[PDB]
């Protein structure tokens, strides 16, 4: 039916994190970061940088293990570190605008980085036997270090998911259990519905028992005219039928900034197609294979806006407060139970037809706002009313204000945590690709 035997716990409220059941999340966490660098075949390969706009593998092998660390000396829940070189080493990871900035270090060997993460997991886990977890956790309490830790490795899973899919498929071994959605299906027709005008209220009360990130937290009333959305995210075969309108040779279509980029890293198509023998095949996470018509198209935030352009007739992308209206209305109470719903938490290892879960269908009428794969808003990445940064990580999210980020929202088959949850908020260069595609949005 779905992925079973790879399996991500859900995420649990801060006023029912027991010893018990935070040690299973924490092996769980953990063990799911183990299996997917398990799946480079050679150790010379983490010496590769596969996006040219991130670090080599072998910094993503150490940097979720040195985080923890980081973090539970700065709260003194640890007195010392396990290497001190290898934490400032894996501590910082980056957002450049270009590769040369990134491409201007002596890594350690594959095997000294897997000892350190040995050390390192045997080191927290007994910081866990020996803490008392006094309920409720919260954010001045020394254990949000250890929330934060999970977190960040969860969201390294899914962001060093996207930097295994660009190596070589000879290069990488499917674990076992692993389950793509099916893939044979034509779309169905992408209606346009109507998302009726109210009120919403953005942000995250201090108080709230989940844990989160600054730049969740605030409060902001925001007054949504009503507009028409389509019901299922863009779909591989709506997006061919603009390549075939030579959507990516029309400059009308795109701006002088994106046609840049196109034209600089001489761009045809979405990024995870190949054409071959008169067809595209698609590469997901381990394999190729033929392009799933029906699947969400995968794309940056440039080709997103070149598809509204060759739409035309004022066709553009949601704003937050827009998506926030069309997938929660104008209430709220989460249900980490509804994660079970939606294409969120691995229940596949891919993409799925827009649509295939039933239980996927906001009561707005549109699919898959939650979950398969993050969707691209037009909204520049900022603070809501009520932001602080959070003494443990100073540096999350302030520096990205820049006007330079585009959000997106919802959640992808990979994302597991509370990043599944509604309050979390993502952001990425317009150029980054992601596991993100995009819905259509028209005013009248
Ligand atoms: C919020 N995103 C997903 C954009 C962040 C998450 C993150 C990882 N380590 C620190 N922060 C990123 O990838 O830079
Ligand atoms: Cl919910
Ligand atoms: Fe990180
Ligand atoms: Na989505």
């Amino acid at each position: 039916s779905h992925m079973s035997f790879i399996k991500s716990q859900l995420p649990i409220f801060l006023n029912n994190c027991t010893q018990d059941s935070v040690i299973n999340y924490f092996q769980n966490s953990w063990e799911l970061e183990n299996i997917l660098m398990r799946s480079i075949i050679d150790d010379e390969t983490f010496y590769i940088n596969p996006d040219p706009l991130r670090n080599p593998l072998i910094f993503y092998l150490g940097h979720s293990a040195a985080f923890y660390i980081n973090k539970l000396i700065r709260v003194e829940l640890l007195e010392k570190g396990i290497n001190s070189d290898y934490e400032i080493l894996f501590e910082f990871g980056v957002d450049p605008e270009n590769a040369e900035e990134l491409n201007q270090i002596n890594w350690p060997d594959v095997r000294q980085v897997w000892d350190y993460r040995n050390k390192a997991y045997e080191v927290i886990l007994e910081v866990i036997k020996n803490t008392t977890f006094d309920l409720p956790i919260h954010a001045s309490h020394p254990l949000w270090a250890l929330m934060m830790g999970m977190e960040h490795q969860r969201i390294h899973f899914e962001t060093s998911s996207m930097l295994l899919r660009q190596l070589p498929t000879e290069k990488v071994e499917k674990p076992q259990g692993w389950q793509y959605a099916p893939s044979q299906g034509v779309p169905n027709t992408n209606k346009m519905i109507l998302v009726e005008g109210g009120t919403v209220t953005l942000g995250k009360a201090k108080d709230n028992p989940l844990y989160g990130w600054d730049c969740e937290y605030g409060d902001r009333l925001v007054k949504v005219d009503s507009f028409f959305a389509s019901q299922y995210l863009v779909t591989n075969g709506e997006f061919l039928e603009f390549i075939n309108r030579k959507g990516y040779e029309t400059q009308s279509y795109w701006n002088e900034k994106s046609w840049q980029w196109k034209e600089e890293n001489k761009v045809k198509n979405p990024k995870f197609w190949q054409f071959n023998n008169g067809k595209y095949s698609y590469r997901a996470m381990f394999d190729e294979i033929p392009l799933p018509l029906d699947w969400p198209v995968e794309v940056n935030y440039y080709e997103a806006m070149a598809y509204c352009g060759w739409k035309g007739k004022g066709t553009r992308l949601m704003s937050e407060a827009e998506w926030n209206l069309a997938a929660y209305g104008s209430n709220y109470q989460v249900d980490i139970e509804k994660v079970n719903d939606y294409n969120l938490n691995l229940k596949f290892g891919s993409p799925s037809p827009v649509g295939l879960v039933k239980t996927a269908q906001s009561h707005s009428g549109l699919w898959d706002l939650r979950g398969n794969v993050w969707e691209w808003l037009d909204e520049n990445f900022h603070p809501l009313p009520g932001f602080e940064p959070h003494f443990l990580y100073e540096d999350n999210s302030a520096p990205f204000f820049d006007n330079n980020h585009k959000m997106m929202l919802g959640g992808a088959w990979v994302t597991q945590g509370t990043e599944t949850l509604k309050y979390y908020r993502n952001w990425f260069r317009p150029n980054f690709y992601q596991h993100a595609g995009f819905r259509i949005v028209t005013n009248h």
